[PDB]
DNA sequence: CGTCCAGTCTAC
DNA sequence: TAGACCTGGACGG
């Protein structure tokens, strides 16, 4: 998913396991070649919270919980089909490649991290990926004048709709939301990123960066509400694979959509 | 059946 | 920077 996907997932996260006690290992499937969680407990409560495209996960053991130890971070990329989900232990879904298991009493569930395509990534430290811009979700002003302050770095040399999707500026931002923000102002795809941008030194391209990603967690849904979930979503869409929109290939051959003028560098 | 389509990450 | 990395759903013979 992309931004709001991932901060859909941290808040099921922080919901789901508000009120839940975890104990055991965390079990990784013997198909996955992301790392072995070296983690255990009698009694830990699972915690989430998103920056862009990142989820990390943290495990926090209870008073007294044993062995003594200090709470473990994860952080998490999803890839394509990344996602959590909570269900009976007994009932995993194909693909659940890291789940933390329920402590009892009550009904023995599992969070598990669910990855069809295993793109998705786990790392130990608890760190952000160094590189990586501010959210444009929570980290608005950061990641705005991190854009404007480096106008002249190579990535804005680009056309826009590549620009977009530079980790590095638009953390959070993947192939629908450039479509669907770059169809809201008329801009031209394949216009140079920094012809774009140096036009502002309205909500303009930046302001929605922020605000088009935050319409979508303000719809809930995506495995995170209620697969009609994305009923909404799909009906939200202005431009991401509508009838009547025009669609090129950029040069990673990602799909951009958009409505008339591709501009000047297809 | 068959083929094509849906974000990094790293080796060249 | 391409190509590699993966499964399943959507769409066509």
């Amino acid at each position: 998913g992309q931004g709001p996907e991932l901060h859909l997932a941290s808040q099921f996260v922080n919901e789901a396991c508000r009120a839940l006690v975890f104990g055991g290992c965390v079990e990784k499937s013997s198909v996955s070649r992301n790392p072995e969680v070296p983690f255990e407990s009698s009694a830990y409560r699972i915690s989430a919270s998103a920056r862009g495209k990142e989820l990390r996960l943290i495990l926090s053991p209870l008073p007294g919980a044993q062995p003594q130890q200090e709470p473990l971070a994860l952080v998490f990329r999803f890839g394509m089909s990344g996602s959590f989900q909570l269900v009976p232990r007994e009932e995993l879904p194909r693909h659940a490649h890291l789940r933390f298991y329920t402590a009892p009493p009550g009904p023995r569930l599992a969070l598990c991290f669910v990855d069809i395509r295993r793109f998705g990534r786990w790392d130990l430290g608890g760190k952000w990926q160094p590189g990586r811009g501010p959210c444009v979700l929570q980290e608005y002003q950061q990641f705005r004048e991190n854009v404007l302050r480096n106008l002249a770095d190579k990535a804005f040399d680009r056309p826009i709709c590549e620009a977009l999707l530079d980790q590095r500026f638009f953390n959070g931002i993947g192939n629908y939301l450039r479509a669907e923000i770059l169809y809201r102002l008329k801009i031209p795809p394949f216009e140079k990123a920094r012809s774009v941008l140096e036009a502002l030194q309205n909500p303009d391209l930046l302001e929605l960066c922020h605000s088009v990603p935050k319409e979508v967690v303000q719809l809930g849904g995506k495995g995170y509400g209620s697969e009609e979930d994305f009923a909404a979503f799909r009906a939200w869409l202005r431009c991401y694979g509508m009838p009547g929109m025009s669609s090129l290939q950029d040069r990673h051959g990602r799909t951009i959509w958009f409505q008339g003028d591709p501009g000047p560098l297809a």
